[PDB]
């Protein structure tokens, strides 16, 4: 059982947020921190031309909104789109504080989430600044065919995902992700027919 | 420095590190944890090559090898190599949780250089995806503009940074970064003498 998180939860209130909502808007002053009980959000950030990329995909029992936490002053990073229906917990910085000091524990749980996600987005810094928007595409297929929903195809595996999520992984239009994708199916490398994508070997 | 640092300095050990010397390597365990007392390094991870990039730069009083402080059984995430001569304090994580115990403020210290941290990889990551290699490199000298080690001038400020250094921060050729500082000059934005650069 988990009596923290009940003791933690019943200290914020609880909101709803239907699919496609934006939680945090970036720039905003921060003051408050987000816990999600359920559903799933995409954090994410924009060119000056409104190109969306993602940093990560956030799910249940995920903090959000954490980054200002430890400063005066701060503003939000990130914006954080609701990927599917959620539920969020939500608490002032200056509450959450107070918590702090009656129970540390929760700050390490807290650390915890973000030394993860440090990890992750150094991975990306990686890949981003050694393959062009091409190999960027190819590796993203080949990742998203290692993985564990990816279905078992004749030739090889079969993933299900839009030209547009493609782009929010990458960083670049969908129109992008089409001319590249027809380009790699003229390389015999995929085989590209709707939502499905077959990745070959 | 306040009495809360210097209490946690009194439970490690301070080590000496001569510059281009490796104070952590990737892949090795992880259960040990550091602060930089005096000194800079930089932290690189690389690809399929050997290909070196700088993920960042480190300075006094910044913590090192924190990531896998909770987790049991995680690896050394990159490559940690002092830039200058270093005065590195460590401890066990084992210790570490201890002293967590006693005064949970040293938790916070180090969670508030994370948080940081994450907000600068991310700004990277952003740079990277929508940033041509000379919007980045043009950014770049600004990031080091802001660095300690920074000499002021009365036109700006200066760097004394090489073509290979900037090359490895932004992902591109010693070449290219040439090419590029190059148009930068003409354009006004800079002025480069020998290994030293003039951002404007
Ligand atoms: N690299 C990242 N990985 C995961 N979550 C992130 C990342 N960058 C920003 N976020 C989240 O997005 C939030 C935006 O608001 P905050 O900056 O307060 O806190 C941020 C973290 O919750
Ligand atoms: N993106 C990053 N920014 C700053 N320091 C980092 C980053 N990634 C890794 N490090 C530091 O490099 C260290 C490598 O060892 P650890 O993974 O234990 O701890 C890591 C952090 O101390």
């Amino acid at each position: 059982t988990d009596p923290t998180l009940e003791w933690f939860l019943s200290h914020c209130h609880i909101h709803k947020y239907p699919s496609k909502s934006t939680l945090i808007h970036q720039g905003e002053k921060a003051e408050t921190l987000y816990y999600i009980v359920k559903g799933s959000v995409a954090v994410l950030i924009k060119d000056e031309e409104g190109k969306e990329m993602i940093l990560s995909y956030l799910n249940q029992g995920d903090f959000i909104g954490e980054l200002g936490l430890f400063e005066e002053g701060q503003e939000r990073s990130a914006w954080v789109r609701a990927k599917t229906a959620c539920e969020v917990a939500e608490i002032s910085y200056k509450k959450f504080r107070q918590l702090i000091q009656v129970n540390p524990d929760i700050l390490m749980r807290l650390s915890a989430q973000m030394a993860r996600r440090l990890q992750v987005t150094s991975e990306k810094v990686g890949n981003l600044a050694f393959l062009d928007v091409t190999g960027r595409i190819a590796q993203t297929l080949l990742n998203l065919a290692k993985q564990p929903d990816a279905m078992t195809h004749p030739d090889g595996m079969q993933i299900k995902i839009t030209r547009q999520e493609i782009g929010q992984i990458v960083g670049c239009s969908r129109e992008t992700v089409g001319r590249i994708l027809k380009m790699l199916e003229d390389q015999n490398l995929i085989s590209a027919h709707g939502k499905t994508i077959v990745v070959y070997g």
